């Protein structure tokens, strides 16, 4: 019978890829359908480029793709419209914001699978050791805490110890981190939902200068090459007071044999001042049936399974990844394992989006401009003031003649 082939989630990031292959195999066994899994690269922008090769070829060789929240406007031609396959009641079981994000010109490109928001990981043991009672609320507090704890831990003999790790590599994850820096300084959304390119302002420049200030001081010099896993590995070995990362890192830090099990919490990222907005970049992944699949009915069935209550539950409990079903945030077993899901729900619902709606199919070009100009501040090549001016110009060229 058919072989249903799935591209999604990378075995190079946490346990995601192993778990996803497990779920696909479970569906195959349940339905008596042969299945195969195709591994993806760690970085989302690399995965996009890989999947674009299949799409350009109208290739039937992948039936189902795990797609990033920032992708629907790029990938819509390559997606089977799921709208006719779901009842209105079925669709309403997902967060409306994410169903809306995944709907492009009326086409439901993909079902919501898991959501994501950037958060602050912090070492509770180390805060207590050094006389702090709460995690930092302002970036200045984060810097002051990081300097004090680093001084102490280095004096105590840990030469691997840093104050703060984050994603500073030139790739999409830096766009995520930078949106949080800029938005939390009251510098705006880089490109506003209405199309205004707002980034050339002093608050956005300050945010970027601040982040440069961390490099080689409270964060490793090598942070300019860090993606999610490189940051996580410093953190997870016990060598960082603070980390910016996504929810998946929580379950990994709590696993048996983790050096930091039981020693951390999570909270909203800091902000410049009490009147700035909280910043948490909206992430997450969706499930797309390929427009080029020869087996749309079977592929839709698998996608519905993967996005189901019990599979999302298993993702939450085992991998601490955020459900796209509001009902799971009240499930006793989800909450018992991840109490912070309740505590930070408002952070997740107020997460700030990257400018993928407004940039539509040009988003990847816009983001490449953002991460390259930001990276030039991090590396010291440019000051924030010059970078936000140069970024304004670049985005203006990229989006000239584009309307949403
Ligand atoms: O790097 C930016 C990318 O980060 C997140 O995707 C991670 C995800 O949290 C992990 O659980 C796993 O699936 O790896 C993904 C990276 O391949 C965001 O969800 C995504 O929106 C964002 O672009």
């Amino acid at each position: 019978g058919p072989v249903i082939r799935v591209a999604g989630d990378s075995t190079a990031v946490g346990e995601g890829g192993r778990w996803m292959k497990e779920m696909v195999e479970a569906w195959g066994k349940k339905t008596g359908t042969r299945v195969e899994y195709i591994d993806s690269p760690a970085d989302t922008n690399d995965a996009l480029a890989l999947y674009q090769q299949y799409w350009a070829a109208r290739s039937p060789d992948v039936d189902v793709y795990m797609i990033d929240v920032i992708w629907p406007g790029i990938v819509a031609p390559h997606a089977l419209d799921l709208k006719p396959y779901l009842t209105e009641a079925e669709l309403k079981e997902f967060f409306p914001r994410i169903v809306q994000n995944n709907t492009i010109r009326g086409k439901l490109t993909s079902l919501p699978f898991f959501t994501d928001a950037g958060i602050l990981y912090y070492r509770k043991d180390l805060l207590e050791k050094y006389g702090y009672t709460s995690p930092p609320r302002t970036w200045n507090e984060l810097e002051q805490m990081a300097e004090r704890v680093m001084e102490g831990e280095r004096r105590a003999g840990n030469r691997d110890f840093w104050g703060f790790v984050f994603q500073g590599k030139p790739y999409e994850g830096l766009t995520c981190d930078a949106l949080e820096w800029i938005y939390s300084h009251g510098g705006g959304r880089i490109v506003e939902p209405d199309g205004t390119i707002s980034v050339n302002n002093g608050r956005a420049a300050l945010a970027l200068n601040r982040a440069h200030g961390w490099v080689g001081r409270i964060a490793p010099q090598g942070v300019t090459s860090y993606a999610e896993e490189e940051a996580r590995n410093v953190w997870q070995q016990g060598n960082s007071l603070f980390m910016r990362n996504w929810p998946y890192a929580y379950a990994l830090g709590q696993a048996e044999g983790s050096p930091i099990r039981g020693k951390f919490g999570v909270t909203v990222l800091p902000k410049a001042s009490a009147d700035a907005p909280n910043a948490a970049t909206l992430g997450g992944w969706q499930l797309m049936v390929s427009a080029y699949s020869r087996y749309p009915k079977e592929a839709v069935d698998l996608v519905k399974y993967l996005a189901s209550y019990e599979v999302q539950k298993d993702n939450a409990v085992r991998l601490s990844r955020l459900p796209t079903r509001p009902a799971l945030y009240t499930d006793r077993d989800v909450l018992a394992r991840n109490p912070w899901f309740r505590d930070l729900l408002p952070v997740f619902q107020n997460a700030v989006s990257r400018p993928s709606d407004v940039a539509g199919a040009r988003y990847n070009q816009v983001s490449e401009a953002i991460w390259t100009e930001v990276h030039s501040v991090l590396t010291g090549r440019k000051k924030g003031e010059q970078a936000v001016r140069d970024l304004e110009a670049r985005i203006r060229r990229i989006l000239r003649h584009h309307h949403h």
